[PDB]
């Protein structure tokens, strides 16, 4: 008698992520006044 029984399993599951985010906000407010008087503003977030 000669049996020879033999198995071989493998498995590979490989998971990746890509993540890329941006945010650009600005804001420029401002007033003016004729007495005189003068307003600016500037915003970047």
């Amino acid at each position: 008698e000669d049996d020879l029984k033999t198995d071989f399993y493998k498995d590979l599951t490989s998971l990746g992520h890509n993540e890329n985010q941006q945010g650009s906000f600005s804001s420029q407010g401002g007033s003016s006044f004729s007495y005189s008087s003068k307003r600016s503003e500037n915003i970047n977030h």
